[PDB]
């Protein structure tokens, strides 16, 4: 036997339960720009300790395990996720994902340790990076005209939000400076997996 370090112990998320929250499959950045504009709204937490986190990389091609898209112990392979990460006032992260079969919300550890899995054995090229971008920034910066969810045609691969797009003064459309995974482009920081976990890991 062991004792570990209690806070998160008796930790009260930040957002409805699953079956509550805004959400629209494929649009998880929209699904996470909506909790914080909940938390921003509601008087339990601040937008200060939480975090938009998307998971991409140069190919656009990223493997995530324990998504509900495919039920089974194989992985979704996105072109990019967005999921809002939480560090609770004792230091303990918490990420909130609408599309994983583990828990909502689920202790980064085994976020990480069972959704993402060590990049070691995955071909470099598969590899996963996080942009984290404080979510008052998400909120001020964020825009999206869904021109990238249109066929040739103006089809929707996918349907819509049932709200009008996300836009600010600035722009109607920089969907791609968040998707990117280089530093020189959007806002944030792009971290490695092991970056990402030592930022934010115990």
């Amino acid at each position: 036997q062991f004792m570990e370090g209690p806070a998160a112990v008796h930790y009260q998320p930040a957002s409805p339960p699953r079956d509550a929250c805004v959400y629209s499959s494929c649009y998880s950045e929209e699904n996470v720009w909506k909790l914080c504009e909940y938390i921003k709204n509601h008087d339990q937490y601040p937008l200060e300790e939480c975090y938009a986190v998307f998971i991409s990389n140069e190919r656009k091609m990223i493997p995530i395990w324990k998504q509900q898209a495919r039920p089974g112990d194989g992985p979704v392979i996105w072109d990019y996720h967005v999921v809002l990460l939480h560090v609770s006032s004792g230091g303990q992260s918490f990420i909130y994902d609408l599309d994983t079969v583990l828990p909502f919300p689920c202790l980064f550890d085994t976020y990480v340790e069972d959704a993402i899995k060590s990049d070691d054995d995955i071909h470099p090229q598969f590899r996963r990076k996080f942009r984290v971008i404080c979510a008052d920034s998400y909120l001020k910066n964020f825009a999206s005209d869904r021109s990238h969810m249109k066929d040739s045609s103006g089809n929707w691969r996918e349907p819509p939000p049932p709200y009008p797009c996300i836009e600010t003064g600035d722009s109607k459309m920089n969907l791609n400076d968040f998707i990117s995974m280089d530093p020189k482009v959007g806002w944030g920081a792009v971290y490695t997996l092991s970056e990402f976990t030592h930022r934010f890991g115990s």
